[PDB]
């Protein structure tokens, strides 16, 4: 398993979106400000025909006894939910939220969605946290408070306390603002004081989400990536078992905190980390760490029913139809480290490794289930493998 979780992740996506923004006939009533969702003034009954059913749907409305109070009713299956709703110079129902409406009904959603599947796992992320052991907490180189405060996050990101995902579309959890640290808004209670201010200076690179990465950095593909293979070319192509043997697991370490600021895009070369496998080795590392896989989850099921076609003309074909739906920062990742790394193929007569061989070393990593679902898991380990085999086969032809 991943030290970060996929559960939550998962789950958001499955979540309902504000299914109706479920307009009048323009009545264009008085009493109202902002707003075409509104309904003016109606009843439960009435309100409740206008959604109908579709989970999802939300409309807008006042009481028709007090007046000045609104009212947002949106539709969550099991039934209607009827929230109130203020403005603080900006949307929002409980929760020190405050939106800009939808926004709301989205995230509510959200929260409305995962909160009822396995809120019970959302209670226990507390126990056997990881925070421990997940990085310069550990590595890197007396009590002290920390400086919590909200935070939107702009991308996927994961408490580095339960290793699991910050759900939400703008309420997310904290980030300490003197050491940088990023958990959710609870763990921040759990969480020991420690804390090392200077210890923000850094911006890791390594855990990060793909997209957003190289989004961050300007790149298309990950920096790390890119360097790492550059190395590995430059010298080892023709390395024995390259991508197969292993280098010293507390060198790796050393190469991943590099890239990590003390160096970032600038880390390092030939010397000073000499035995190649570590560079291999870290570069494995970093497809090890994203928070979501080279292959996704959402694809992961896809590729496999694809492995299954036994008749190697449609594989293929196969193959490309769902190479396609992957996301762009995957996809072009996916690519590149299937030559840097298909060009091995082109030396097993010095370094022993082929297709099928390196299909195995990789199938693992640049792939992961989705879990939750163990059985026939272990039945499709193999397909993995099969894939980056496949891939790194038929390299110039998918991309
Ligand atoms: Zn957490
Ligand atoms: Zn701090």
């Amino acid at each position: 398993p991943p030290i970060w979780k996929s559960y939550l992740y998962q789950l958001q996506q499955e979540a309902p979106r504000p299914k109706r923004i479920i307009c009048p006939r323009e009545v264009e009533n008085r009493p109202k400000y902002y707003g075409r969702e509104f309904h003016g003034i109606i009843s439960r009954e009435q309100a409740d025909e206008l959604l109908g059913g579709v989970e999802g749907a939300y409309i807008l409305r006042e009481s028709q006894r007090q007046p000045g109070c609104y009212t947002l009713a949106l539709r969550f299956g099991n039934q209607t939910l009827n929230y109130r709703l203020f403005h603080d110079g900006k949307h929002f129902v409980g929760e020190k939220r405050f939106e800009s409406i939808h926004d709301l009904v989205t995230d509510g959603l959200i929260t409305l969605y995962i909160e009822t599947k396995a809120a019970e796992y959302i209670s226990k992320m507390t126990t056997n946290p990881i925070y421990e052991h997940i990085g310069y907490a550990t590595l890197l180189r007396y009590e002290k408070t920390h400086n919590f405060k909200v935070h939107t996050f702009r991308g996927p990101h994961w408490c580095e306390y339960c290793a699991n995902f910050m759900w939400g579309l703008i309420a997310q959890g904290v980030r300490c603002s003197d050491c940088g640290l990023n958990v959710h808004k609870q763990c921040s209670k759990h969480v020991p004081n420690d804390c090392q201010p200077d210890l923000k200076r850094i911006k890791k690179v390594y855990c990060c989400d793909l997209t957003t990465l190289v989004k961050a950095h300007n790149t298309q593909r990950p920096m790390v990536v890119d360097i790492c293979i550059r190395e590995i070319e430059a010298r080892g192509l023709k390395s024995e078992g390259l991508y197969r043997v292993s280098g010293f697991t507390e060198h790796i370490e050393d190469v991943k905190m590099a890239f990590d600021r003390d160096g970032e895009k600038a880390d390092i070369s030939a010397n000073v980390y000499p035995d190649i496998n570590i560079i291999t080795g870290a570069l494995k590392l970093y497809f090890r760490d994203l928070p979501i896989p080279v292959i996704t989850y959402d694809t992961y099921s896809k590729f496999i029913d694809a492995a299954k076609i036994s008749n190697a003309d449609e594989r293929l074909e196969a193959v490309h139809e769902v190479l396609m739906l992957l996301p762009p920062a995957h996809y072009e990742t996916l690519r590149y480290l299937m030559i840097h790394l298909k060009k091995v193929t082109m030396n097993e007569k010095d370094n022993f490794m082929n297709a099928e061989n390196l299909g195995i070393v990789f199938g693992p990593t640049l792939m992961r289930p989705p879990e939750d679902s163990t059985l026939t898991t272990l039945h499709d380990m193999r397909y993995q493998k099969l894939i980056v085999q496949i891939l790194i086969e038929n390299e110039d032809v998918l991309f």
